[PDB]
């Protein structure tokens, strides 16, 4: 039975999520071991792992997915730490708000709000 | 705020993650739409995303840390499988069992416990 599926981004320096997981996104340090650190959530999800021929309308397959409860906060966040942003926000037919952009090791995040 | 995160592994036939995702690791597809397929577990976690110069013991990074309850169980189904295990199992100074082994789409995955 899967407990939990956890992404695992490779950086020199796990420091360096800081700005965009917890400044941007709200995920406090839940675990820091030094060679690893983990970002958490207050909230609680099932387990789960998408595979996928595209984005969506066109887009290339982000390589997380992060669903947030308070969409316009976050894009607010976003830009006032003047990020690019790389798609959107657009509301998708099959019912999210969503944006794409990068996080501090060049991954393509698609933060998005039911 | 943030409510899950979800790993997107990129392929062109989403069906080709059955073999392993469901047919090994018990998680069947939740969602199928078919550009996009997610399998799913009935178990919850805090949401998390993890950052790391090294998968442990000089190992490569993981792709993804998979927690699964009955690892024994696992590691019979993957071996029974017929899947090549590239590192363990073994038991780590960090207080878990874990195996690390290739997905159907290249990604290291470490199955822990
Ligand atoms: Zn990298």
């Amino acid at each position: 039975a899967v407990r939990r599926v956890v992404a695992n981004i490779a950086t020199p320096e796990p420091a360096r999520a800081q700005a965009f997981y917890g400044d941007i996104l709200g995920m406090p340090v839940a675990m820091d071991h030094g060679w690893i650190v983990t970002h958490a959530s207050p909230l609680e999800a099932h387990a789960q792992v998408s595979f996928a021929r595209e984005g969506g309308s066109g887009t290339d397959v982000p390589d997380l997915s992060i669903e947030v409860d308070n969409f316009d906060e976050v894009h607010a966040r976003i830009l006032k730490a003047g990020l690019p942003i790389e798609y959107g926000p657009v509301t998708e037919a099959w019912g999210v708000q969503r944006l794409f952009l990068r996080d501090p090791f060049g991954k393509l995040i698609n933060i998005l709000s039911h």
